[PDB]
């Protein structure tokens, strides 16, 4: 049990009866002098959703937009979903105080999609990973579709 966190029985660590594990990505970057920015949500070997996001979009705000649209499509089922960001993870796990000063509309709807799966652990794993380990593989495959996706949108095909 978290505590000063939102959803009480959220947890950071696998949960052995998960029905899906997903990663998560966003990812933003300048191209043609204007930042851009993309969103993803995958398993290991396949992706599950990936989006290009507005232009001005910081990775931050991707970041939250990607683990709110796993939490999402994982509604009423039971997920494992790790993101690389440790903002992401300190906005899902520990509640705040303050009236929100940035990413207002993307925290509340991270915090509202909260209470939509089953059973929920949200895990915090490393970035940029070499291995064929299950995680590694993970990361990698939001990481690459979430820039894939920002990519095809800004070269506009």
């Amino acid at each position: 049990a978290e505590t000063h966190g939102t959803r009480p029985d959220l947890t950071d660590q696998p949960i052995p009866d998960a029905d899906y594990t997903w990663y998560t990505d966003g990812s933003s970057f300048l191209q043609e002098g204007q930042r851009r920015a993309g969103a993803a949500v995958t398993t290991e070997t396949e992706v599950i959703w990936a989006r290009a996001l507005p232009a001005g979009t910081s990775a931050q705000r991707a970041e939250l937009i990607a683990l709110t649209q796993a939490l999402k499509m994982a509604e009423g089922k039971k997920l494992n979903v790790y993101t690389d960001s440790r903002y992401a993870f300190a906005t899902a796990h520990v509640h705040s105080e303050g009236r929100e000063i940035k990413n207002k509309n993307e925290i509340l709807a991270l915090l509202k999609a909260l209470f939509l799966p089953k059973r929920l652990s949200i895990i915090h794993c490393p970035g940029h990973q070499k291995g064929n380990s299950a995680e590694a593989r993970g990361n990698r495959m939001a990481d690459q579709a979430a820039r894939e996706a920002a990519m095809k949108a800004v070269l506009e095909t």
